[PDB]
RNA sequence: UUGCACUACGAGUAAAGAUGCUCGUUACGCGCGGCAGGACGAAAAGACCCCGGGACCUUCACUACAACUUGGUAUUGAUGU
């Protein structure tokens, strides 16, 4: 799945570019966390 | 229990062991008490045996299946080597 992120996470990004992670580091803990969000609109909400 | 009935015996004969058929012999009619030789006595659609069917049991008979177990894959991520 795909995640636009919202923290600094170290071998995976910067904040705010759009990045394809492997589904479950995503919905365990990127998105618990509140590291990151999913890519539906906030590539316009980044741009 | 029961097809009947004024239901003898001998030698025969016959589905090959006869109250009932042949030839003889013997026996007045009807009861009561006893005995248990026959009526292949009664009872039980022979348990034996065989044929057909069934059931349960056995196992290195056949096919399955539970259980137990093997790997892949999903749940399932991150980083070094
Ligand atoms: C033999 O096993 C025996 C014979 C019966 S005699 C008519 N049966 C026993 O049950
Ligand atoms: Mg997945
Ligand atoms: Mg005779
Ligand atoms: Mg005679
Ligand atoms: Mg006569
Ligand atoms: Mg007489
Ligand atoms: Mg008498
Ligand atoms: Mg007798
Ligand atoms: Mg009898
Ligand atoms: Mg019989
Ligand atoms: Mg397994
Ligand atoms: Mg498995």
């Amino acid at each position: 799945m795909k995640l636009i992120l919202t923290a600094d996470v170290d071998h995976l990004g910067s904040i705010g570019d759009t990045v394809e992670v492997k589904d479950g580091y995503g919905r365990n803990f990127l998105l618990p966390r509140g590291l990151a969000i999913v890519a539906s609109r906030g590539a316009q909400k980044q741009a």
